């Protein structure tokens, strides 16, 4: 069900993302060195335990987890939070609760292409990453 969404998969395009980490309290530095860098993401599956790395030259991340049950994440950001990543109309949805505020994190594939629209506030950002061979 997730199988589509499996490998490395390399940031090409991004639109709003200063919005989105503005609307998070992310300061005017650590935007500015994420505006430039180009993630890579890399989703595996062991079982129906996914682990969801994301790489880059400033900030790494790796989370585990299985869909539909809540774990505890840190964000790159340095929130706690309690997340749940779940399939919905065959997007991977991942949803961040933490002091009353969400966040979704939603992952759509159009054309080959993985579609990451993140959502805080208002804020709307849309990032595209490509499929690494
Ligand atoms: C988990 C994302 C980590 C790699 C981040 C790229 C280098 C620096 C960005 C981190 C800056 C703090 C803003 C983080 C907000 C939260 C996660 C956004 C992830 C975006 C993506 O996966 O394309």
């Amino acid at each position: 069900m997730v199988d589509a969404f499996l490998g490395t998969w390399k940031l090409v395009d991004s639109k709003n993302f200063d919005d989105y980490m503005k609307s998070l309290g992310v300061g005017f530095a650590t935007r500015q060195v994420a505006s430039m860098t180009k993630p890579t993401t890399i989703i595996e599956k062991n079982g129906d335990i996914l682990t969801l790395k994301t790489h880059s030259t400033f900030k790494n991340t790796e989370i585990s987890f299985k869909l539909g049950v809540e774990f505890d994440e840190t964000t790159a950001d340095d929130r706690k939070v309690k997340s749940i990543v779940t399939l919905d109309g065959g997007k991977l949805v991942h949803l961040q609760k933490w002091d009353g505020q969400e966040t979704t994190l939603v992952r759509e594939l159009i054309d080959g292409k993985l579609i990451l629209t993140l959502t805080h506030g208002t804020a709307v950002c849309t990032r595209t990453y490509e499929k690494e061979a």
